[PDB]
């Protein structure tokens, strides 16, 4: 499915890959590379 949720994170390491956009791991916080815990 889209195993993560709506990623939607700021961070443009996250804001390219349609991958993590629905199959991100992080809460709605993660808007800084600081900060992205995304396996992808």
């Amino acid at each position: 499915q889209n195993e993560g949720h709506e990623c939607q994170c700021q961070c443009g390491s996250c804001k390219n890959n349609e991958q993590c956009q629905k199959s991100c791991s992080c809460p709605t916080g993660c808007n800084s590379d600081d900060k992205c815990p995304c396996g992808n």
